[PDB]
C-alpha cells in the first residue's frame, strides 16, 4: 500500500502535520476496505505531551514510511486472506489520539488538533476521485481503538455518501476488539474528560438517548450498537487483554470468579448481535494479524464467518453468529499461542 497525504491540509494529525492514508487498488473489483488503526488515546495536555515523546507516529505524519505491507484482511494473497483478497485496500493511520471521535483544530487555545472523525470523512471524499465512486460495498473496519471508531463513524459514512449522491454504495462495519464493558475493576472518567478535550462527536441517535454530559456512554459497544442502522459485524475476544488491563487484572477463588463473570457478561451483551465472532481466548486484536485464519468457533473460521455474512446480505452450514460458551480463557483449542 502506498502513502497519500491528504490534499486538504487543514485536516491534520495531533501536531498539525497532514493526515493521510495508504492505498492499493484492485481495478477489477468494486469492493473497498477501509481499516482504522488503534492505539489507546490521550485526554489532557500533560498526558498528550508524554505520548508525543515516545509514541510520536501516533500523533504526527512527519516520520511515516512511504509504503506499508498489507497483512491479514488487508492481504492481497488468497492463502492469507480467503475473504476479500481481491478488494481495494486502504489503511488509515491513527494520528488523532481521540478514538476517531474528534473535530477540533489546533489554534491559539489548543496545543493539539483532534480531528479523528474529520479524517475519515476527508479520506472518503478524496477516495471517490480514485475509484470509490464505482463501488458497491464499502467495509469500514478497525481494531482496538479503531474498532470502537467503527461503531462511532459507520453511520456517518453512510450519511455522507447519501448526501453526496451515491445511494448505491452499501456501507457496512467490522469492529475488532472494540467492544468493552464499563464494569467494576478487580482492584469512564478518562473518556468523559477526553470528549471535552477533543470536542468529540458520537452518533446522533445515541446522543439523543443519553443527552448532554453523558455522551461517554456511546463509546461502549453494547450501548451504541442498538442505535446503529448500518450492518456491523462484531469480533471480540471474551477475555480481551485491554479489558483486563483497565480492570487491573494481571489463581485464587476471588479472581477466578471475577474472570468467569467477565466472560459471562460479555457473552450476554452479544446474545442479540446476529453477526459476531467471540472466542474464549486471552488475546488482543486479530483481523490484520497474518495468522487470523487459524482461530475457529464451533468449527468455523473467522474468514468463513465473514463470507457467510456477505451471503446473508444478498443459511445451511454457513453460520454468522459464533460465540463460545465455555467459561475460561483458552478452553477453545484454536486460541492463539
Ligand atoms: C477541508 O476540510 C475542512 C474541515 O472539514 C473543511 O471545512 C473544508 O471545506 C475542506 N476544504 C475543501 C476545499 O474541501
Ligand atoms: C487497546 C486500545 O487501543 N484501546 C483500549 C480502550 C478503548 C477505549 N475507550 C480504545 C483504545
Amino acid at each position: 500500500l502506498r502513502l497519500h497525504l491528504l490534499l486538504n491540509t487543514s485536516v491534520t494529525c495531533n501536531d498539525g502535520s497532514p493526515a493521510g492514508y495508504y492505498l492499493k487498488e484492485s481495478r477489477g473489483s468494486r469492493r473497498w476496505l477501509l481499516f482504522l488503526e488503534g492505539g489507546w488515546y490521550c485526554f489532557n495536555r500533560e498526558n498528550c505531551d508524554s505520548r508525543y515523546d515516545t509514541m510520536r507516529r501516533l500523533m504526527s505524519s512527519r516520520d511515516w514510511p512511504r509504503t506499508r505491507t498489507g497483512t491479514g484482511i488487508l492481504s492481497s494473497q488468497p492463502e492469507e486472506n480467503p475473504y476479500w483478497w481481491n478488494a481495494n485496500m486502504v489503511f488509515i493511520p491513527y494520528c488523532s489520539s481521540d478514538v476517531w471521535s474528534g473535530a477540533s483544530s489546533k489554534s491559539e487555545k489548543n496545543e493539539y488538533a483532534f480531528m479523528g472523525a474529520l479524517i475519515i470523512q476527508e479520506v472518503v471524499r478524496e477516495l471517490l476521485g480514485r475509484g470509490l465512486s464505482g463501488a458497491k460495498v464499502l467495509l469500514l473496519a478497525g481494531s482496538s481503538a479503531g474498532g470502537t471508531g467503527v461503531l462511532l463513524n459507520v453511520d456517518r459514512v453512510a450519511e455522507q455518501l447519501e448526501k453526496l449522491g451515491y445511494p448505491a454504495i452499501q456501507v457496512r462495519g467490522l469492529a475488532d476488539s472494540g467492544w468493552f464493558l464499563d464494569n467494576k475493576q478487580y482492584r469512564t472518567e478518562a473518556i468523559r474528560r477526553g470528549i471535552r478535550y477533543w470536542n468529540g462527536v458520537v452518533p446522533e441517535r445515541c446522543r439523543r438517548q443519553f443527552q448532554e454530559g453523558e455522551e461517554w456512554n456511546c463509546f461502549f459497544g453494547y450501548k451504541v450498537y442498538p442505535t446503529l442502522r448500518s450492518p456491523v459485524f462484531v469480533v471480540q475476544w471474551l477475555f480481551d487483554e485491554a479489558q483486563l488491563t483497565v480492570d487491573n487484572v494481571h489463581v485464587q477463588e476471588g479472581l477466578r470468579l471475577y474472570i468467569q463473570n467477565l466472560g459471562r457478561e460479555l457473552r450476554h451483551t452479544l446474545k442479540d448481535v446476529p453477526a459476531s465472532f467471540a472466542p474464549a481466548c486471552l488475546s488482543h486484536e486479530i483481523i490484520i494479524r497474518s495468522h487470523w485464519t487459524d482461530v475457529q468457533v464451533k468449527g468455523t473460521s473467522l474468514p468463513r464467518a465473514l463470507h457467510c455474512w456477505d451471503r446473508s446480505l444478498h443459511l445451511k452450514g454457513c453460520p454468522v453468529h459464533l460465540v463460545d460458551s465455555c467459561p475460561w480463557p483458552h478452553c477453545n483449542p484454536s486460541c492463539p499461542t
